[PDB]
């Protein structure tokens, strides 16, 4: 009953359905494991058709304290309180939770994307105002029977709350150790395109951090590691040349519908650190993830495409476009994050998206850019 409780894409997020208040006020709730704060819109918004109305529930109690959370796209500000939650098709249960209600916000809300709040689903070391805002996947543990795990099968798509449902991958899952409980971070150890390694210490790959996101739409990369990806795919696809502003993000490539040259782009394969030393495991990406399709009616004689690879100055974000055709689990239990191929990965008939294992590496360095546990 928890299969294909999402909705959503990529570009504007996946969500869930949540209720909120007594008696329950039905609200599409973003699903996002790059933040720790639930928050939900309070107030009329032009892109919102429906908020949470704090005034209709006779069980919301106010915290009398502020909070402004900013994203790398979008900031809101708005009221803590309590109130009563549920997930109609996750677990049947009610927790008490903390909630901001979102009385003003900036590029935050998009249209019609059809959610009105966000779930933050990593842990208290990042939420607003300060760790003492208790998240809430924390309250659902804490307060129920609950497993301290979740999984996620980005498409439509599945939050299993709780749980592994072994119908939503193929193959063996590979777990990478979650290197510290703030936002889901893991250590990336190699990366190669179309086979062919980078080639640099392997810190830079994780330099500020690498982070799995399911609220991030692209794959982003530190500055560096980025300039060599984009030199490295375009020097594989290199019998077409599309402008700067392509590779930048800044503009479309076209082709006539149905034309799209799948094989003229390289496959990305990430490594993973694995849970025992010097192993790793690699996940591969193909280019149907990485070149984001926009829909678009104007434009619809031909199939168009957002580069969904980019530059970050924080670190790795491993996004919307990398987790889609993966089934990704969130094991908090025991400090892992989970990789095994999805049951609704797209691909052609040449090549497939795939997590695989085991690879060892001879050199010893501690891929991590910070020290641990310091
Ligand atoms: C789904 C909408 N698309 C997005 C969202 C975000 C983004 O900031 N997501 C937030 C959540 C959010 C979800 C929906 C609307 C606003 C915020 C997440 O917490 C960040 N997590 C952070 C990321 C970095 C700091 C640590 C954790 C960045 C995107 N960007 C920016 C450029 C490339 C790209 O794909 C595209």
């Amino acid at each position: 009953e928890m299969v294909d409780n999402l909705r959503g894409k990529s570009g504007q997020g996946y969500y869930v359905e949540m209720t909120v208040g007594s008696p329950p006020q039905t609200l599409n709730i973003l699903v996002d494991t790059g933040s720790s704060n639930f928050a939900v819109g309070a107030a009329p918004h032009p892109f919102l058709h429906r908020y949470y109305q704090r005034q209709l529930s006779s069980t919301y109690r106010d915290l009398r304290k502020g909070v402004y959370v900013p994203y790398t796209q979008g900031k809101w500000e708005g009221e803590l309180g309590t109130d009563l939650v549920s997930i109609p098709h996750g677990p049947q249960v009610t927790v008490r939770a903390n909630i901001a209600a979102i009385t003003e916000s900036d590029k935050f809300f998009i249209q019609g994307s059809n959610w009105e709040g966000i779930l933050g689903l990593a842990y208290a070391e990042i939420a607003r105002p300060d760790d003492s805002l208790e998240p809430f996947f924390d309250s659902l543990v804490k307060q129920t029977h609950v497993p301290n795990l979740f999984s996620l099968q980005l498409c439509g798509g599945s939050m299993i709350i709780g749980g592994i449902d072994h119908s939503l991958y193929t193959g063996s899952l590979w777990y990478t150790p979650i290197r510290r409980e703030w936002y889901y971070e893991v250590i990336i150890v190699r990366v190669e395109i179309n086979g062919q390694d980078l080639k640099m210490d392997c810190k830079e790959y994780n330099y500020d951090k690498s982070i799995v996101d399911s609220g991030t739409t692209n794959l982003r990369l530190p500055k560096k590691v980025f300039e060599a990806a984009v030199k490295s795919i375009k020097a594989a696809s290199s019998t077409e040349k599309f402008p700067d502003g392509f590779w930048l993000g800044e503009q479309l490539v076209c082709w006539q519908a149905g034309t799209t040259p799948w094989n003229i782009f390289p496959v990305i394969s990430l490594y993973l650190m694995g849970e025992v030393t010097q192993q790793s495991f690699r996940i591969t990406i193909l280019p149907q993830q990485y070149l984001r399709p926009v829909e678009d009616v104007a434009t619809s004689q031909d199939d168009c495409y957002k580069f969904a690879i980019s530059q970050s100055s924080t670190g790795t974000v491993m996004g919307a476009v990398i987790m889609e055709g993966f089934y990704v689990v969130f094991d908090r239990a025991r400090k892992r994050i989970g990789f095994a191929v999805s049951a609704c990965h797209v691909h052609d008939e040449f090549r497939t998206a795939a997590v695989e294992g085991p690879f060892v590496t001879l050199d010893m360095e501690d891929c991590g850019y910070n020290i641990p546990q310091t």
